[PDB]
């Protein structure tokens, strides 16, 4: 069962083994756990951008079968609109993926994983976890 | 069969009939069109910030019960993310939401509608079309 989607920068955490913690909690917690395809997106971007986009593509590809990747879908994008239109009545920036990454948890009833919970206490009914 | 994914402001010119003709070449290709959830969450976004959120909800659910709304998945995602590395050694900026749009379309062979394009002819393999 499914318990937390990872944010983008709790999987290179786990990637690089820094903080060290996070990483063991990862693996702790192997078969609870999902990212966004808007989280793979943005890893793919990364080493796509990178000196060595192929090796550090292997390495993506290699992480993100250890999990599952969850397709941004109706419910998904319906949570982030209301997500993205409470924020704003609140005057709480979020940043773009990190609000569809919101909108995703939430549609799915998941704990979102992510190290910059300060951001994301910006959005209601929305359960996180720092890791690091 | 799907033809066309159609960008945000497609979506508006057709409800709101203006310009008219968009609506009628969008009544046109019924059957043939969809959004990626990703331009769903930009309508819903619409929608909860107006000051008649129930209102413009249905509104915009009619409108959506028209066409298909494509699941932003693993193949969007990686379309997307290799497209923004490549915008990014071009060094010309696409919005977020559009980037994923394209990247999206790009997953699926499909013509992405929009009404001031030149933002996407620079998407290596994508197909626009202007209705404007």
């Amino acid at each position: 069962h499914l318990k937390f989607m990872l944010n983008t920068n709790i999987c290179i955490f786990t990637i690089k083994n820094k903080p060290a913690s996070v990483r063991e909690r990862f693996n702790l917690n192997q078969g609870k756990m999902c990212i966004s395809s808007v989280t793979l997106m943005e890893l793919i971007y990364g080493a796509e951008k990178s000196q060595m986009p192929e090796r550090n593509l292997a390495v993506i590809e290699g992480f993100v079968s250890r999990i599952d990747v969850l397709d941004y879908d109706a419910a998904a994008a319906t949570h982030t609109g209301q997500i993205r239109a409470e924020l704003a009545r609140q005057g709480r920036p979020v940043g773009p993926f990190d609000q569809m990454i919101a909108g995703h948890a939430r549609s799915r009833g998941l704990i979102i994983v992510t190290n910059n919970t300060r951001e994301f206490e910006r959005v209601g009914g929305l359960r996180t976890e720092d890791w690091s």
